[PDB]
């Protein structure tokens, strides 16, 4: 069984024995003392501890192969003139097929981010959004897949105008730097300091104006847990907590021509149940029904309004506002720098395995 063009064959059909391709395997970086952490690659104890969790790494790998094939497909057709809704639906239809969507066991980890220009993250169109992708737009495609709650958080920036090329190169270099510096027992702030140094070494010229690339300081990389996009540890992208063995990280960087700070803007599209909130009894009928729809379809995974619409739900905005006011659900509005600024993003999911560092979402693209 081989993949079609357009992709339609599920990843688990292409690998029937359930053994999926590994990502990029890296030896851990040397410590601040100078001594190499290379011993882990050949440690018999570490090898045994690594093989014990093979099923887990294997679920990330299936989700990462779906991610690579979905993004390669998106790159072949994404063009100015298409509406943001058309782009997100065409991407998500392919993603649902390749991951072989099956309730909470396999599916979409979070909505398709397609944030534009000064907006860096957490924009996906709601119903009725007539926004059209423009030739001069700088679009961040950030989408997620999962197998048994093992999440792939991976993102790239789309442009059609070469004026943004050095901005894209700066952010890609900063993300790859963050990835290289990551390792077991490495301080989170040391990863952030390395990201910042590389990012700010770039100067770009866009429409006769020059800027020194700034990392967005209130946007950061993070640890990932099962069914938990942000597991509590923060990887800053600027200058005490260490990365630990068996942890999973989203290493992401955002470069900006603006202030290098984002603020909540536009209408909200992204929502997610507070992971720590237990069962809450609700009697309000529309609010109770909506929370049941959320628990059944998303659990602790992120969702968007378009995903409620496709489930045949209507008249839910007040119900959704009630769940947000009660603190059961949290809204995640678009995060934007100043008007007229330009933002870029690159992101990979990395597995801190006992034997090596695996850039599980790495592809031949980025
Ligand atoms: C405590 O939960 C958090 C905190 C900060 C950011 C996120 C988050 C990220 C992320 N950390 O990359 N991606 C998302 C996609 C959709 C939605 Cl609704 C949320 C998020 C989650
Ligand atoms: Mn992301
Ligand atoms: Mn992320």
């Amino acid at each position: 069984k081989v993949q079609t063009d357009p992709p339609s064959v599920p990843i688990c059909d292409l690998y029937p024995n359930g053994v999926f391709p590994k990502g990029q395997e890296c030896e851990y970086p040397p410590t601040q003392d100078g001594r190499t952490a290379a011993w882990r690659t050949t440690s018999e104890e570490k090898k045994a501890l690594d093989q014990a969790s093979e099923e887990i790494w294997n679920d990330f790998r299936e989700a990462a192969e779906a991610h690579r094939q979905v993004r390669k497909y998106v790159m072949s057709w994404i063009k100015p003139g298409m509406t943001m809704i058309e782009i997100c639906e065409k991407l998500e239809d392919c993603s649902r097929k390749l991951i072989k969507e099956n309730g909470l066991n396999a599916g979409l980890a979070f909505p398709t981010g397609c944030s534009l220009n000064n907006c860096a993250a957490h924009y996906t169109p709601n119903a009725g959004d007539t926004t059209v992708l423009q030739y001069d737009d700088i679009c961040k495609i950030d989408f997620g897949t999962h197998i048994s709650g093992r999440i792939i958080d991976c993102a790239f920036t789309v442009t059609f105008n070469p004026k943004y090329d050095t901005l894209l190169k700066a952010v890609k270099d900063a993300t790859n730097t963050g990835i290289k510096c990551a390792g077991i027992d490495v301080r989170l702030c040391d990863v952030g300091e390395a990201i910042q140094e590389v990012m700010e070494s770039y100067e770009v010229e866009i429409d006769g104006k020059t800027y020194q690339v700034k990392p967005i300081r209130n946007l950061n990389g993070h640890s990932i847990g099962q069914y938990r996009i942000h597991a509590g540890k923060t990887v800053p992208i600027v200058k005490a907590t260490r990365m630990e063995e068996g942890e999973v990280y989203a290493i992401e960087t955002f470069g900006s021509t603006g202030k290098g700070v984002v603020h909540d803007d536009m209408e909200c599209s992204h929502y997610m149940k507070n992971f720590d909130v237990g069962h809450v009894p609700i009697r309000l009928p529309r609010t109770k029904h909506l929370l049941n729809v959320i628990n059944e379809n998303f659990g602790t995974l992120a969702f968007c309004r378009r995903w409620l619409d496709r489930l045949g739900e209507s008249k839910y905005l007040m119900a959704l506002k009630n769940l947000c006011d009660l603190g059961i659900v949290d809204p995640y509005p678009p995060l934007c720098d100043i008007k007229g600024s330009y933002t870029a993003q690159f992101e990979h999911t990395i597995l801190l395995r006992p034997t090596c560092k695996e850039v599980v979402s790495r592809g031949d693209d980025y």
